[PDB]
């Protein structure tokens, strides 16, 4: 009924693995909002580009009138 | 004794995966912060790039 | 020769630009250095179960023995 | 006037994007601390493993 010593040594490890293993559900919480944080900057970085884009053909073509 | 050192390290072990658990709160909190401000640097952004594009359509282009 | 001011728009919306690939950047590698984080957890993961299931069948080979 | 209202919105967008660097310092902290904490604990869960299958080994050996 009682534990054995190899069975205590078993729960231990058990125990442990449990632990480790429901890390993932926090981590991937994190996970996920560090993720979304990346593509948000990413899309400024292209809404900036296109905005360098429309300005750079702007002065390429003004210059054209010249 | 060597039931007590056992003891302690599976007790340390323990906290250690709890703290880093917490490590994980905390990290997720400091990116909700980040995307307050990012929504303030884009506002800030959008309205430059606003600026430069009526600044260089208004000069005929 | 002086900037117009059409090349100073230009110029501040190219600054801009490589200045939010800066910030971006840095994210970036945090980023990875997360990602790489959980596949060091899931290795960890991956050698305790391992553990687990030895330890599981040396219980029942010691109990076998009890026979 | 223009400049006034122009001038003032260079310096909020630069200031926020140092801001934002700064917080950026912030992070990379939590993140070393987090991959250390991983370092350590990659170190003791070696140790519980390779303690709990040696008394795992001399227990089915008596």
């Amino acid at each position: 009924q009682a534990l054995s010593e190899i069975e205590t040594r078993h729960s231990e490890i058990i125990k442990l693995e449990n632990s480790i293993r429901e890390l993932h559900d926090m981590f991937m919480d994190m996970a996920m909002l560090v993720e979304s944080q990346g593509e948000m900057i990413d899309r400024i970085e292209y809404n900036v580009e296109h905005a360098v884009d429309y300005v750079e053909r702007a002065v390429s073509d003004t210059k054209k009138a010249v």
